[PDB]
């Protein structure tokens, strides 16, 4: 289909022109009033600031460089970056700005007001099947483009997925990307949403994104994932069996994309055998979709969050508010060369 051939072709020259020349160093921290702390996480910590010359509302990533207790913490935060600078995709949230300084590592971009999936989930308790399909189906476009330029997300999960004006998903967190040519080996994953593969710390590719978005319609549809319990281990046990239950009122085309999706077996799971994406495109529970209109946000969203303007932080939690401390004295300079 040449048209998609060449958006395709063209998607990966442009990433890899701005790849090979990453850029650096393009704002300071007192370029910016700090608002509110959105969330405190694993991830660091991401704040609402303000632009001081512009008045433009940013999401400010703050990761402490003094906090790094593994090599591989180093090379997926600059992962993170480099993949972030390098993208371009409607439905994936755009980098501004990158800098660091003595004590911090700072990662400023768009204000996405309207809030998590996550939240949205839990406040509705499960979503309609064409709910759950509008989402899905951006999903499934941001990973054709992302896994075209050889790359793999590995941190699919409703808090990742942010809600805009227009009621349409933007990805947030690239902490686990990697750009990889044939397999990797990072233990890495929430437990509810890790592949097989993953679990039995087997080389792994691709495939694990598509199992993911497995997890992830499951989730949506019957408000609460396939696998769940009080421990790890027990989680581990349920995902490697091959066994999961469906609620009665999924219809039986919902039931045959999951059981494709949900496969153990990496080598027979939709979306990593010979036709790609087109197994998950012509589904029939995809037969009502357009992906072009989709992909052209054309189609009218299920809802649109409630929020008052730009700066509004109703649709995200209340967290303490800890200072943003930086050390007359330079930290961990050196291992952080590249950022
Ligand atoms: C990338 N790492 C941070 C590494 C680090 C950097 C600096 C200091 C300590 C650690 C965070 C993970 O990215 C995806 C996941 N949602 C989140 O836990």
């Amino acid at each position: 289909q040449e048209s998609v051939k060449e958006f395709l072709a063209k998607a990966k020259e442009e990433f890899l022109k701005k790849w090979e020349s990453p850029s650096q160093n393009t704002a300071q921290l007192d370029h910016f009033d700090r608002i509110k702390t959105l969330g405190t996480g694993s991830f660091g910590r991401v704040m609402l600031v303000k632009h001081k010359e512009t008045g433009n509302h940013y999401a400010m990533k703050i990761l402490d460089k003094q906090k790094v207790v593994k090599l591989k913490q180093i090379e997926h935060t600059l992962n993170e970056k480099r993949i972030l600078q390098a993208v371009n995709f409607p439905f994936l949230v755009k980098l501004e700005f990158s800098f660091k300084d003595n004590s911090n590592l700072y990662m400023v971009m768009e204000y996405v007001p309207g809030g998590e999936m996550f939240s949205h989930l839990r406040r509705i308790g499960r979503f309609s099947e064409p709910h759950a399909r509008f989402y899905a189906a951006q999903i499934v476009l941001t990973f054709e483009y992302l896994h075209s330029l050889d790359l793999i997300y590995r941190d699919l999960k409703p808090e990742n997925l942010l809600i805009d004006q227009q009621g349409y998903i933007q990805v947030t967190d690239f902490g686990f990307a990697k750009r990889v040519k044939g397999r990797t080996w990072t233990l890495c994953g929430t437990p509810e949403y890790l592949a097989p593969e993953i679990i039995l710390s087997k080389g792994y590719n691709k495939a694990v994104d598509w199992w993911a978005l497995g997890v992830l319609i499951y989730e949506m549809a019957a408000g609460y994932p396939p696998f769940f319990a009080d421990q790890p281990i027990q989680i581990y046990e349920k995902i490697v069996s091959g066994k999961v239950r469906f609620p009665s009122h999924f219809s039986s085309d919902l039931k045959d994309l999951l059981r494709n999706l949900l496969q153990v077996d990496l080598t027979k799971r939709f979306g990593n055998l010979k036709n790609g994406v087109n197994d998950i495109k012509n589904h029939k529970w995809f037969a009502t979709t357009d992906w072009i209109a989709i992909y052209q946000r054309k189609v009218e969203a299920p809802f649109i969050p409630k929020f008052k303007g730009p700066g509004d932080t109703s649709n995200f939690d209340d967290y303490e508010e800890e200072e943003i401390r930086v050390s007359i004295n330079e930290k961990c300079g050196k291992e952080f060369t590249e950022f």
